């Protein structure tokens, strides 16, 4: 479960929201190779409705009709051609497996699929897989709606129907197996793992038991007896029975714990700050570090959809944003998941978002290709936030610095804080209103060392800050409040 089968080095997974298998292929060859990212977490690859009212929502992914590989991201053929092409550039596919539910049972009932496979939602008929009646939990639900309705009643939040979502009889070997089917075929593709989505919805020993069903990794690029990677989606905040320490026996866990607080962190809410992070992980009641799959905002909680409220950082609070991001990807706890996301036009009012539904950039509901600039963005909207200078160079540092442990941690008992990795990297931050000039312990052997995140180390040279570490150890760092990036990151590969 717990290793990401991510070519030795790699660290890091992006989540190309909502990208077409012909762009994330592309995007494999020609910038997650040479940037050194582990591997990509695709938008469900699965059949699913065709929703028109509002106009093709993102969410409409996470209403599944078959387990056929044909959406608006792709069809089977280019889904393939993107697994191949990323696997013989080392760079990993995560599949969004969407195997709590099908569709909302309140969906009318035909063809209006990204395949055009029929469904009837109130007759639980979806021939494409095939599934009927006797395959949901209408009948095991004890709720007078059928819909989960208290999250204190941990039964039902298994049973019962999420936001209306026909709930699978996880526990029948039949619908077990048709669930394995689909991931074994995924997998004998070259997948090497699965983000199982609802997965508190899902009790710990279904998951167990659909696992026990799973190929090992294919055999072509990856060594014999290699186990799929498994992260498991549970939202725990905390306050209610469910823990997602149930699910350890399975996989990984999402830690929504994290980019939640994280955000409470560098927002300074509720007197929150910095200083505080210093024994950042565990210590903040989260999960084992072996065990966690974390990240700063999610495709859900970025718009308001999930868990983590409004502390939750995203791209629209970029230079906070980047800070969350470079201090997630220099903190050794957990596996980390940087978000790659599309922009739409967010409309707030009375407190929410009312455009938070909008899908992907798109012409007719055809979404559009992913077009690189000059200066390495992207055009069309995608905000590609992986291509960030400073996430991008925070991602290679992450992987520098792997195996390195925490140390010489400094904070002026506010927001000014810094850290190393062993002697391979330190990185310094300044969230306080003032700034922050001062000879820091890092750590690292003698040298000048280019700032990854103000600038890069190009032909033996530093594009931006420049840091002089003397014999032993020291370095002077100055940072003002009002600096683009408050923030000042050096490894061992930006020694010039
Ligand atoms: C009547 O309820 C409707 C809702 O109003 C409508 O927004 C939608 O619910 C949306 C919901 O708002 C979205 O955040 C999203 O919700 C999914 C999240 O993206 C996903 O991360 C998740 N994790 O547990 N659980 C959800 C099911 O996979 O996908 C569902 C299904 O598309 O479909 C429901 C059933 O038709
Ligand atoms: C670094 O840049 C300077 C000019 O600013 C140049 O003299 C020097 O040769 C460059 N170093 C390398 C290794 O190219
Ligand atoms: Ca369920
Ligand atoms: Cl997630």
């Amino acid at each position: 479960q717990y290793s990401p089968n991510t070519q030795q080095g790699r660290t890091s997974i992006v989540h190309l929201f909502e990208w077409r298998w012909v762009d994330i292929a592309l995007e494999c060859e020609r910038y997650l190779a040479p940037k050194g990212f582990g591997g990509v977490q695709v938008s469900p690859p699965n059949e699913n409705v065709a929703i028109y009212n509002p106009f093709r929502p993102w969410w409409e992914r996470y209403q599944p009709v078959s387990y056929k590989l044909c959406t608006r991201s792709g069809n089977e053929d280019e889904f393939r051609n993107m697994v191949t092409r990323c696997n013989n550039v080392g760079v990993r596919i995560y599949v969004d497996a969407v195997i709590n539910h099908m569709c909302g049972n309140a969906v009318s009932a035909g063809t209006s699929s990204t395949c055009g496979s029929y469904f009837n939602p109130g007759s639980r008929d979806f021939p494409a897989v095939p599934y009927s009646g006797w395959d949901f939990n209408d009948g095991k639900c004890k709720t007078g709606s059928g819909d989960i309705e208290n999250y204190n009643d941990a039964t039902q939040v298994r049973d019962c129907r999420l936001t209306g979502l026909l709930d699978l009889a996880l526990e029948k070997d039949y619908v077990r197996s048709k669930i394995a089917e689909y991931m074994n075929h995924l997998i004998d593709i070259g997948v090497a793992g699965f983000r199982l989505d609802a997965s508190k919805h899902m009790w710990p020993g279904d998951i167990k038991a659909i696992l026990d069903k799973l190929h090992n990794l294919n055999s072509n690029w990856f060594p014999a007896g290699s186990k799929p990677f498994i992260y498991q989606e549970v939202i725990d905040l905390g306050g209610e029975p469910i823990k997602s320490s149930d699910y350890f026996g399975n996989g990984r866990v999402t830690e929504f714990k994290y980019g939640a607080k994280l955000g409470t962190v560098i927002r300074k809410w509720n007197g929150e700050k910095m200083s505080y992070l210093k024994n950042w992980g565990e210590g903040w009641g989260f999960v084992p570090s072996d065990r966690a799959l974390v990240f700063v905002d999610n495709h859900d909680n970025q718009r308001g959809h999930g868990a983590g409220g409004a502390s939750i950082l995203t791209f629209w609070d970029a230079r906070l944003y980047k800070m969350a991001v470079g201090f997630m990807l220099a903190h050794p706890y957990g596996f980390t998941r940087v978000m790659s996301s599309y922009r739409w036009p967010r409309q707030f009012q009375n407190g929410n978002d009312v455009n938070d539904w909008v899908g992907p950039p798109n012409n007719n509901g055809v979404i559009k290709e992913v077009t690189i600039n000059p200066d390495t963005t992207c055009g069309n909207d995608w905000v590609c936030e992986h291509r960030w200078r400073q996430i991008r160079n925070m991602v290679i540092f992450r992987n520098v610095v792997d195996g390195q442990p925490f140390t010489n941690w400094y904070d002026n008992g506010s927001n000014q804080v810094a850290f190393g990795r062993g002697n391979r990297g330190f990185i310094v931050f300044n969230n306080d209103d003032w700034s922050f000039s001062l000879t820091l312990q890092t750590g690292l052997p003698a040298g000048t060392y280019c700032d990854v995140i103000s600038g890069d180390k190009i032909n033996g040279n530093c594009t931006g800050i420049k840091i002089y570490v003397s014999d032993d150890g020291k370095a002077h760092f100055s940072i003002s409040n009002s600096a683009e990036d408050p923030f000042i990151a050096i490894h061992a590969e930006s020694k010039l």
